[PDB]
């Protein structure tokens, strides 16, 4: 049943056994494989049982297991679900809970820094006005001048009586998208959505390329409410290049802090509808994808008749070739802006490290190959050549609807 | 909605359903419970019925499903397997089978090609000499001077009780791997086993980098015979680069047709052991992957110290920039020695246009994204942003074990 798991490149094998530890199905079967698609389509004994397990792990974490303390939490934990149909977190179970969620993203190649996670408990917080104060003050923090600490702020959990707590950004930081009469989008494509919901909830937009949209926070219930940033929270680096002097005058940048702000929590089978957490970037997310992503900034011609490329034929690679600067021209500019940035030869040796500690510590890593792997590059990285097994460990993150 | 996986484009937006994967008969290696889709390699009944889906394939495919001739070759089938333990294809089932066992192969991308092939019928095939004759014409034929042409050239199935044919290289053309005195190895080191065979049963070995390797043919229940190759049929190109001129001084080559030796045709639950393939080239099999992978040529430092980058440190791109001048280098010499090449833009763009012809014949077609998505330029190809279904058709290729 287990797994065997092949290195191509060192001829290395593993197996891994941490995969009997899934309690989550995915999307494939033995007939076919969906594990490329992006987004695949309690009662109180399955919550009881998904708390022990999560209880389990945190004692087992600091090797406590079948002790005392250990006992009377169990016993606390039935207690309060048998009363109540729920139960609550103590802060230390949260901390190792939201490093735990991490450490089992399978889509996440930064997860050597796992166990570094700054962790604020939000849970009392009864407002979308709190919600701000609290969302700011992980920016800071998380921001710290550059020198980029990962962050996590968590707000309280979903109840059956009631409607979430959500922020309705994807990331705490975003740039507008403006449809315009001629059909095209100045800004982010991405962003064309919420832009047009930050308006209609009585934002001014601006008519720039990067325009930073304001939050919209919601508290159970309630209309969202809109909150701009202090703009002097939000850390954004100017992209130059090393040798392209004509580069700058293009006047792109990208925000400093990557912050995933529409993830579900879930741990011990309690549910975190909001719970914003931040790290780095790795230079690709915005070199490649944001930048010349055709559904994106879609950049890479602009830049490649800037070189002076031949444009008429795919055979020149020109594409290739000015994607190559551009990623050049992030890595640079982050560092001449003295802003924490990993470039996807560093980070996927990491990753190789973070496998290897993985194996002994836990017998196995989840890991999505097509995620894994950088959009430029792919084979001269060591992850390509790496078999992976993916499947769903909890805690976890997950996807949730949109709540519009 | 449909009851079948639902297949995204996220660069265009747009929707399709997979109903082609409901005729897959064979299991993968994927369960609910964990995704194994980056893994490279995971009596008369049995037969009977896998030759009466193939004979109803072959049928339906030329319109007359249901008639008087289609019952006829079912039933004469039946009859032939009833008393000889197997049964034997005609012609055009042979072509037609041998066709749908390209179409279905879930990682080539240059399946557009598929109903361009030429089937060479070589079921007559008697000794290791005439298996050399056979392979002989192929690559001449396959070559055509430069101006290649998709070809197959089908051997004797196996037979219960008596010896496979088998070709034991892996293609039909494949440099030497010397290993070295010192570890190290000259030549291609994927090739250090099969070179070792060939001098084994006789082969006096050259002492360079890109010698063509001689055939170990291998006719039922003999031992395998030595061929070399005649160099004036073995069509290779001298690499230079378009701008950097010391390139050409690199020595580099690459030959001319890719052609697969040692995969298993299945049709009708009847197995060819030997029924080796070719087609052209895409580019960065051999600019990134043949050229620059660890544990083959590895050049991309060499290559990068003479375009004077400093390999010292990730960030300065070094191993990308050098990477996209040798690719450039492999699709200049080509299209200077007038032999058929296509970039991976191209050809990721032409595989687009096959699942479109393939969702309106068929309902959708099988792609495994990891081997589809090019191994440089990721996410600069359309094949990156479009989620895929992978699953096994019949006829197909499968591996098989080596011979030895
Ligand atoms: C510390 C530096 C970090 C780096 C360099 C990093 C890198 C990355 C990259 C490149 C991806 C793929 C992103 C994409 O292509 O959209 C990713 C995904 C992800 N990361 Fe990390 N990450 C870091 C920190 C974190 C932290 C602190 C967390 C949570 C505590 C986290 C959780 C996740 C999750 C849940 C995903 C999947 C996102 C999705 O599925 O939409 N990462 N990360
Ligand atoms: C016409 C030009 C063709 C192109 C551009 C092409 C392209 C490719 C590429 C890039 C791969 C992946 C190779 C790798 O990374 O190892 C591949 C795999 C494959 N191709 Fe095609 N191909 C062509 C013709 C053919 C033909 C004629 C056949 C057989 C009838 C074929 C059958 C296959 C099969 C079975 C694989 C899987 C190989 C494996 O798993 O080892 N292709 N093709
Ligand atoms: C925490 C962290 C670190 C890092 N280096 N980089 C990041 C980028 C995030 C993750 N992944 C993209 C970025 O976030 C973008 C917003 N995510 C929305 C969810 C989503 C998902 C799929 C398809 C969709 F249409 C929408 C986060
Ligand atoms: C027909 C055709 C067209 C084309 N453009 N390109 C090709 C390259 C073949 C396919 N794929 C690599 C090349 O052939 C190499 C033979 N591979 C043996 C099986 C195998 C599998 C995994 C790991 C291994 F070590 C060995 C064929
Ligand atoms: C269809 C495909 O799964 C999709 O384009 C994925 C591929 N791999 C990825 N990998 C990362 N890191 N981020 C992505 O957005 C994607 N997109
Ligand atoms: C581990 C991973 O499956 C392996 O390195 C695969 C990835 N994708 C590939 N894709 C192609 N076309 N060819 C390959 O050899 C590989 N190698
Ligand atoms: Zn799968």
């Amino acid at each position: 049943k287990f797994p065997r798991v092949k290195n191509w490149e060192l001829g290395s094998i593993t197996y891994d056994t941490l995969c009997a530890q899934s309690q989550q199905d995915g999307p494939c079967t033995p007939r076919r494989c969906l594990g490329s698609l992006v987004l695949p389509r309690p009662p109180a004994e399955q919550l009881l049982s998904q708390a022990r397990d999560f209880i389990n792990q945190y004692y087992s974490s600091i090797k406590r297991s079948g002790s005392q303390a250990h006992e009377e939490r169990l016993q606390e934990v039935e207690a309060e679900v048998a009363s109540t149909g729920t139960y609550h977190l103590r802060e230390s179970e949260l901390v190792f809970g939201a490093k735990q969620a991490w450490r089992n993203a399978p889509r996440c190649v930064g997860r050597i820094q796992w166990g570094k996670l700054q962790v604020f408990d939000a849970r009392d917080c009864s407002s979308a006005q709190e919600m701000f104060t609290y969302i700011c003050n992980h920016i800071k923090y998380a921001t710290n001048r550059g020198n980029l600490r990962s962050a996590i702020t968590v707000f309280p959990q979903r109840a059956p009586g009631r409607g979430d707590f959500r922020i309705w950004n994807s990331q705490l930081v975003r740039y507008a998208g403006y449809r315009q009469q001629d059909g095209s989008v100045r800004g982010d494509p991405a962003n064309v959505e919420i832009t047009e919901l930050c308006i209609q909830h009585g934002w001014t937009p601006g008519n720039g390329r990067f325009d930073v949209l304001p939050l919209l926070l919601q508290a159970p219930d309630e209309a969202p409410e809109l909150f701009v940033l202090p703009p002097e929270l939000v850390l954004e680096v100017p992209l130059e290049h090393p040798t392209l002097e004509w580069f700058a005058a293009l006047g792109l940048r990208w925000y400093a802090l990557p912050a995933v702000s529409n993830m579900l929590l879930e741990i011990g089978g309690l549910e975190f509808s909001a719970a914003p957490f931040s790290g780095w970037y790795m230079s690709t997310e915005i070199g490649t994808r944001n930048l010349c992503d055709p559904h994106r900034y879609n950049i890479l011609e602009d830049v490649a008749v800037c070189m002076d490329l031949d444009t008429r034929t795919t055979s020149s690679l020109w594409k290739d070739k000015a994607a190559v600067e551009i990623n050049l021209a992030v890595l640079h500019s982050f560092q001449l802006a003295k802003v924490t940035i990993v470039d996807h030869h560093a980070a996927t040796v990491s990753f190789m490290k973070h496998l290897d500690n993985e194996q002994k510590a836990r017998g196995g890593c989840p890991a999505d190959w097509a995620w894994i792997v950088p959009p430029i590059s792919g084979s001269l990285t060591p992850v390509f050549h790496q078999e992976m097994v993916n499947y769903i460990l909890s805690p976890a993150f997950r996807y949730q609807p949109d709540p519009w």
